[PDB]
């Protein structure tokens, strides 16, 4: 028995999670961990000749791209259908959330008055002119944040928010979240928007002592209510080992599997907040109930309006 996993989680291997599954079930896990867009392009080109059984992808936008490319087949699993929150899975049962991340506000309290920052709407405050820094629009994480705003506010109000936000940017757009954390830590930026787990990795020494010292200087603000995004898995449309792929997906979505995956990347498990002491110090959050499917629905529109307002 074997199952082949093509995984977009390539921050640092889930080998340990796959080995636990192998040890428990006798099912050999053969995995590839690489960039999610590379996996999607490879599978579109391979079609029926692909060896993928299970596909794991990061961010609502990439899940939407794989869905549009018909990469997944619908599955029936009483375990997944009764265990994965409705808002974090496909209504059509093609993909299922595994871990949760939050895109949050980071601030340098020496450069900005953090008492005036509670939510994304506060970043349009004119007192922050020249103090806001952003990763570029190519980031699915940012596309999904703008999609989240469209879902909840509609295009008109989201465009007003975007114009206010981009008005406060006077720094070239960043090519990653960790570089933006460094700039906020150093104080060249007063405010950024990054995923919560990058702050936790730097605080925990993962990127070396300079990055840890810079991350210690930041104040992380979880918007209330919070924008939640996910990593998800689904069974490949032509999976040879369909039965084994479902068993592995059931394991990954379970309390043991979701904790195993989340603890490797400093993410939150599916049904509980992280017990990691660094992550728990960031505080409690309340989801805004926008579904992951809705984040995909508005992805194209989010890219359009980001381009229109000069989020470059
Ligand atoms: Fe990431």
């Amino acid at each position: 028995k074997e199952v082949k996993v093509y995984s977009g989680r390539h921050y640092n291997t889930d080998k340990e999670v796959y080995q636990k599954f192998q040890e428990q079930t006798g099912i050999k896990v053969r995995y590839i961990e690489t960039d999610g867009k590379a996996i999607i392009e490879r599978l579109k080109r391979e079609g029926k000749n692909s060896q993928a059984d299970l596909v794991i992808l990061v961010d609502a936008a990439i899940i939407e791209n794989a869905s549009k490319a018909n990469l997944f087949q619908k599955i029936n699993s009483n375990f997944l259908e009764n265990s994965v929150p409705n808002n974090l899975r496909d209504p059509r049962n093609k993909w299922f959330g595994l871990t949760r991340r939050l895109r949050v506000i980071i601030s340098n309290p020496d450069i900005v008055d953090i008492t005036k920052i509670k939510n994304f709407e506060d970043l349009t405050n004119p007192s922050f002119k020249g103090k806001v820094c952003l990763r570029n629009r190519k980031s699915p994480y940012n596309q999904s944040l703008v999609s989240n705003q469209i879902a909840k506010k509609g295009v008109g109000q989201t465009k007003i928010w975007l114009k206010g936000l981009i008005s406060n940017v006077s720094t070239p757009y960043f090519s990653g979240d960790s570089s933006l954390i460094r700039a906020v830590g150093l104080g060249t930026c007063g405010i950024g928007i990054v995923n919560h787990y990058y702050v936790a990795r730097m605080l925990d020494g993962v990127k070396g002592p300079r990055d840890a010292s810079l991350a210690e200087k930041i104040k992380l603000i979880i918007p209330n209510p919070a924008h939640v995004n996910i990593t998800a898995g689904g069974v490949y449309k032509y999976a040879e080992n369909k039965t084994e792929a479902i068993k592995l997906l059931e394991y990954l979505a379970s309390s043991e599997g979701s904790q195993g995956l989340a603890n490797k990347t400093y993410e939150h498990p599916l049904k509980e907040s992280s017990q990691n002491r660094i992550v728990s110090k960031f505080g409690d959050f309340t989801p805004d109930n926008v579904t992951i499917k809705e984040l995909g629905k508005f992805n194209s529109k989010a890219i359009e309006i980001m381009k229109e307002v000069g989020w470059n």
